[PDB]
C-alpha cells in the first residue's frame, strides 16, 4: 500500500502523457466520476480493471486525493467488490478479467455492485431500485446546476452539497421503496458531496467553488477541463460537517414502501465510526466470506490490516478471521 | 508565499539528535497550544517561542506533520489578530517586546495568549480567561481528561473521549464562567483542537488515533515528544472533527452576564455557515483591530488577508475590508 506522494504540490494533470480517449468497446466504467476520469486519462489502466496499488497510486497522483481516504475507499472496495487472490477490482460493472470467482455467497461484482460499497441517493446516477446505478444520469445533472443557481451563484460549492444531498435523501424516501441509508452508505453519502468542490476545482483557484462546465466533464464525460490543474495539496472530505449540519439526519430505510422511512437505532452514524468499521468487517466482509480457505483467509487478512489503516477514526482491529 | 505542503510527508523520527528537548530558558515564551509549545522546545520552531509565519508553517508540517491548508489557516488567521504585521513575528504566548515595535491602538498584538482573538473558553487542559490564566496546563482539567480516557476510551484518548470531553467543558464553562463565549471563530476551532491530540500526538508508526496518557501529559504539560516519537504517517489536522461535532450537537452562544444563561446567537456562523465565519473573522474582529491603517501596514494586511484566504478549508468567496 502506497504512502503519501512525495511532491504533492499543484501541477498539469491534464497533460501530454495523459490524454483524454473516448471509450473502447470493453472499456469499463462505473458510479464514480474519480475513478473514471483518471481512467479516462490514462492514470489507471483505460480498460477500468486495476489492483490496488494501482488505485492509490492514481488517485494521489492525478486528483491529489489524500492517502488514508484513498487507503480507505480502495480497500473497502476491493474487499466486497474485489478479487483477492488476483488482486484485482473492476471501477463498474463485473468482468472476467477479474479472474475465477471465490465461493458464494462473494460477488465480486465490481463497484457497480448493490449495497455493498455504492448505494442510494447518488447525485447524479440513478437508485439500483430503478435500474441503473452507473450511468450518468440528465435530469439528477440538471438539478445539481439548479440547486448549483439557487444556493451556489451558479456554482457548486458545500452549500450547495448541503441542499443536494437532502433533496436526494428525501426524493429517494418518496419513490425508492426499498431506500436503503444505514451504516456504511450513510457514512460514505455525505463525504463524496464534498469531493467535487475539494478535487474537481482547479488547484491554481483552489476556492471551493465548482463551474457547470468542469462540473458536467467530469460527472457525464470522464474528461478533466483543458489545462486542468490538480488541488495544490492533499485532500479529501474538508468540510462534511457543513453538508452534515445542513440537514441533521439520522440513519434509516423505507420498510418496503415508499414514504415510510424508519430511523435504525442500530445503524452507526457520524458519533459512532468504530461501529461503522466493526460491522463493515465483521457482518458485510464475514458474510461474503463466511468459511474461507487458507488462500483465501490469508488474502483477507491482508487486505483487512490495510482496510484498518485508512479507517479515519482510528478505532481498535477487529479479526473476524483470527489473528493468527 | 506561504511554504507548500511537504516534500516527503512519509512517517519519520523527529524526536532525534539534531531536534532534543530543552528546559525553558528565561527569554522564552510558551503559551495555549501544546503543539506550537512542543515545536518550540524541540527546535522545530525557534526555542524562544517568537516566529515568523513561514518558520510556523514548516515547522507544523515538519514536526509532526500538519497538513498545508490548515497550517496556513490557523497561522495567518493568528498573525493577523495576534502577531506584528510590520517585522512579519507571533509570540506563541504572551505579548512581549520581541514581536518589535507596535503599531497604533487599538491594535493589541497580543500574541496568542490574548483572549478572545484566538484562544477562548472551554479549552481542554487550560482554564478559562475569566478565572485568571488561559495558558498553564492545569492539572484538574488533565486529570479530567484521564478520567474520561479511562471512562470512554479503554485508558486512551480517541475521538470517541474527544466528543465527551468537549461537551464536558463546555457545560462546566456555562455552569462556572459567567463571561463564557463560544460563538464565531472559538466555536468553529474549539472542536477540531479535540481531534488534533489523536490524529497527530500518536507515533507514527502505530497511526490508530489511540493516545497513552504518558503521550498526552508529555505534550500537554511538558512541551516534550515521547521518547523516540515518529509523527504522522501523511499530513493532517482536524480528521474525524465530524465525530466530536455529532456527539453531542450544540448551537453558538454566550452566557448573559451569570452562570447558567447560555443563550443561542441566532448572529453567529455555526458549521453550516464557514463563509459567514470566514467574513465575520475579516469584517469585523481583523478590521476593528486596524480600523484605518497607514500605507505599509494596509500592505501587510492585504498580503496576509490573500495568504489567509487560501488556507479557508469550505474554500468561500474573498472579501476585501482594506480593497483591492
Ligand atoms: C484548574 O481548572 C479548574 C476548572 O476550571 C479550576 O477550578 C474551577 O475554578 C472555578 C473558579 O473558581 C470554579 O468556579 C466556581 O464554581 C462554583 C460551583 O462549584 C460547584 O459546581 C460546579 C458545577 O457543577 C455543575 O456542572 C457540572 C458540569 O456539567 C456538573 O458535573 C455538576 O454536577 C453540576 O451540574 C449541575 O447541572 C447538571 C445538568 O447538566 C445536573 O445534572 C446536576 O444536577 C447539577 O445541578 C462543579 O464543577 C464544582 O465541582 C468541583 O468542586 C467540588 C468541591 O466543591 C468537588 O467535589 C468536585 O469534584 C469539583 O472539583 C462544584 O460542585 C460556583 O459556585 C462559583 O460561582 C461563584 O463565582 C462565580 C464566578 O466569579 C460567580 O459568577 C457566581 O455568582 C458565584 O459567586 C464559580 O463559578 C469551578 O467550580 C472550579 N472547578 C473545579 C474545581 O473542578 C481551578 O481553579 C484551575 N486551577 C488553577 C490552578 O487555575
Ligand atoms: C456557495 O455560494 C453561495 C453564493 O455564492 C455563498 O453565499 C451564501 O449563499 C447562501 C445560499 O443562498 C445565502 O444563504 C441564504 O441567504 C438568504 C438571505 O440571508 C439574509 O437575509 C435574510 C432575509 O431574507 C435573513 O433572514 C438572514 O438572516 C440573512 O441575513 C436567506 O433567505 C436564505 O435562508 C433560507 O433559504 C432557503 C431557500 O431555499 C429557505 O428555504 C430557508 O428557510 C432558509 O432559511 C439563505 O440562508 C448566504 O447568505 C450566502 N452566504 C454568504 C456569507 O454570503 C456560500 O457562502 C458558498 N458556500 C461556500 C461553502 O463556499
Ligand atoms: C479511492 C478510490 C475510490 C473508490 C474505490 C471510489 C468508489 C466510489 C463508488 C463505488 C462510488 C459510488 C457511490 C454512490 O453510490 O454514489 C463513488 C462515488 C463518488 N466518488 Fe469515488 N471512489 C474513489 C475515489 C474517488 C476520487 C479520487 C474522487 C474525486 C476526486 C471520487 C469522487 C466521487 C464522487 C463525487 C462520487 C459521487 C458521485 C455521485 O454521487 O453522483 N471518488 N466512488
Ligand atoms: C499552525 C499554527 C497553530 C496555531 C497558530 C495554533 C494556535 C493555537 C491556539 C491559540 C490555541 C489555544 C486555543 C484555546 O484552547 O484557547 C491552540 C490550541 C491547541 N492546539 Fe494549536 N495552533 C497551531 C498548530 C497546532 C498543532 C500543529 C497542533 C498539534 C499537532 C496543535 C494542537 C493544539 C491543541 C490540541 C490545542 C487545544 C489545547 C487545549 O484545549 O488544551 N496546534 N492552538
Ligand atoms: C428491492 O429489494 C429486494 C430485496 O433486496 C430485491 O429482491 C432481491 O433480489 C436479489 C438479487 O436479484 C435476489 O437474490 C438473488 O436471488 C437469486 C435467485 O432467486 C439467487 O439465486 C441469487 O444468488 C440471489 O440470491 C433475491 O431474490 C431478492 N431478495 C429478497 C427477495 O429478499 C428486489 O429485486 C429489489 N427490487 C428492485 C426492483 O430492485
Ligand atoms: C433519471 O432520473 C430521473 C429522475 O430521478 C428519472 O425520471 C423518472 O422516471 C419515471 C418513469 O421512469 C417518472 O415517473 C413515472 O411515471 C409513470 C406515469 O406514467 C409511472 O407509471 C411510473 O411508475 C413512474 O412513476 C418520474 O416522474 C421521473 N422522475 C423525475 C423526472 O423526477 C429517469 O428515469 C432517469 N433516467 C434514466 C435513463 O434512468
Ligand atoms: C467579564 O465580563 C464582564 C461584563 O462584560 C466585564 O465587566 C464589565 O464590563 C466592562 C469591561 O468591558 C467593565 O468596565 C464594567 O465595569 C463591567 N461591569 C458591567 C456591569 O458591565 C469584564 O470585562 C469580564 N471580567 C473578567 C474577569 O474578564
Ligand atoms: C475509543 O476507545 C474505546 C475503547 O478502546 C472504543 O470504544 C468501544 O467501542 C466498542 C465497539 O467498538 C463499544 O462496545 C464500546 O462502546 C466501547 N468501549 C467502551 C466505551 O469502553 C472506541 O471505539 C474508541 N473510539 C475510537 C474513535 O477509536
Ligand atoms: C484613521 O486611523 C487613525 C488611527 O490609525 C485615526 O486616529 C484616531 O486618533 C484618535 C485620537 O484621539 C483616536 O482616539 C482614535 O481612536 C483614532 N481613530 C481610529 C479609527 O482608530 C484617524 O482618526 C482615522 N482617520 C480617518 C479619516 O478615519
Ligand atoms: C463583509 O464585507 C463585504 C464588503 O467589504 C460585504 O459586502 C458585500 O461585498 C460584496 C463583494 O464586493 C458585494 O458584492 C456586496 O454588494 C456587498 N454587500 C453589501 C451590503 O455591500 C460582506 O457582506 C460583509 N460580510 C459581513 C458578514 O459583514
Ligand atoms: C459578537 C461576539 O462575538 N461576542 C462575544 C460574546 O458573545 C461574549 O458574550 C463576549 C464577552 O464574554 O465576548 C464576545 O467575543
Ligand atoms: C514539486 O512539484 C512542483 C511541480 O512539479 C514543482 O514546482 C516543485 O519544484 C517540485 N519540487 C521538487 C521536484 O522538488
Ligand atoms: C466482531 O467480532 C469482534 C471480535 O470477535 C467482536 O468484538 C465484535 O463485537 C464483533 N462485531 C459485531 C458487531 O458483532
Ligand atoms: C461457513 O459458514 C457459513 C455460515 O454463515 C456458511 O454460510 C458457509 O457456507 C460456510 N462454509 C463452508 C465451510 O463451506
Ligand atoms: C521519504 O520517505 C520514504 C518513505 O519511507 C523514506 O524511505 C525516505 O527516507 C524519505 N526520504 C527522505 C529524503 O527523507
Ligand atoms: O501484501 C502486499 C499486497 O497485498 C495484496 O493483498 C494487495 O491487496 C496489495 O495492495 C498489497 O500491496
Ligand atoms: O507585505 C507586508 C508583510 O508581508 C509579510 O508576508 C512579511 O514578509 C512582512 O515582512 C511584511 O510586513
Ligand atoms: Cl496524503
Ligand atoms: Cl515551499
Ligand atoms: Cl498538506
Ligand atoms: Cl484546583
Ligand atoms: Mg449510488
Ligand atoms: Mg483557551
Amino acid at each position: 500500500p502506497p504512502g503519501p506522494l512525495e511532491n504533492s504540490s499543484a501541477k498539469l494533470v491534464n497533460d501530454e502523457a495523459h490524454p483524454w480517449k473516448p471509450l473502447r468497446p470493453g472499456d469499463i466504467r462505473g458510479p464514480c466520476p474519480g475513478l473514471n476520469t483518471l481512467a479516462s486519462h490514462g492514470y489507471l489502466p483505460r480498460n477500468g480493471v486495476a489492483t490496488p496499488v494501482q488505485i492509490i497510486n492514481a488517485v494521489q497522483e492525478g486528483l491529489n486525493f489524500d492517502n488514508q481516504a484513498a487507503v480507505f475507499a480502495t480497500y473497502a472496495a476491493h474487499l466486497v467488490d474485489g478479487n483477492l487472490i488476483t488482486d484485482l477490482l473492476s471501477i463498474g460493472r463485473k468482468t472476467r478479467l477479474t479472474g475465477p470467482d471465490p465461493p458464494p455467497p462473494a460477488s465480486v461484482g465490481g463497484l457497480n455492485e448493490h449495497g455493498t460499497f455504492e448505494g442510494d441517493a447518488s447525485m447524479t446516477r440513478g437508485d439500483a431500485f430503478f435500474g441503473n446505478n452507473h450511468d450518468f444520469n440528465e435530469t439528477l445533472f440538471e438539478q445539481l446546476v439548479d440547486y448549483s443557481n439557487r444556493f451556489g451563484g451558479g456554482k457548486y460549492n458545500l452549500t450547495v452539497a448541503g441542499e443536494l444531498r437532502f433533496k436526494r435523501i428525501q426524493d429517494s424516501i418518496a419513490t425508492n421503496p426499498n431506500f436503503s441509508f444505514v451504516d456504511f452508505r450513510f457514512f460514505t453519502a455525505y463525504g463524496e458531496t464534498t469531493f467535487p468542490a475539494n478535487l474537481f476545482v482547479d488547484g491554481r483557484r483552489d476556492d471551493g467553488q465548482l463551474d457547470m462546465d468542469a462540473a458536467r466533464s467530469f460527472f457525464q464525460f470522464s474528461r478533466m477541463p483543458d489545462d486542468f490543474f490538480r488541488a495544490p495539496s492533499p485532500r479529501s472530505g474538508t468540510g462534511v460537517e457543513v453538508v452534515i449540519q445542513a440537514h441533521p439526519m439520522q440513519p434509516g430505510r423505507n420498510v418496503g414502501k415508499i414514504n415510510s422511512y424508519t430511523v435504525d437505532p442500530t445503524s452507526s452514524d457520524f458519533s459512532t465510526p468504530c461501529l461503522m468499521y466493526e460491522k463493515f468487517v465483521n457482518i458485510t466482509v464475514k458474510s461474503l466470506y463466511p468459511n474461507p480457505t487458507v488462500q483465501l483467509r490469508k488474502a483477507l487478512n491482508t487486505n483487512l490490516d490495510f482496510f484498518f489503516q485508512g479507517v479515519a477514526a482510528g478505532c481498535t482491529q477487529v479479526f473476524p478471521y483470527g489473528r493468527d
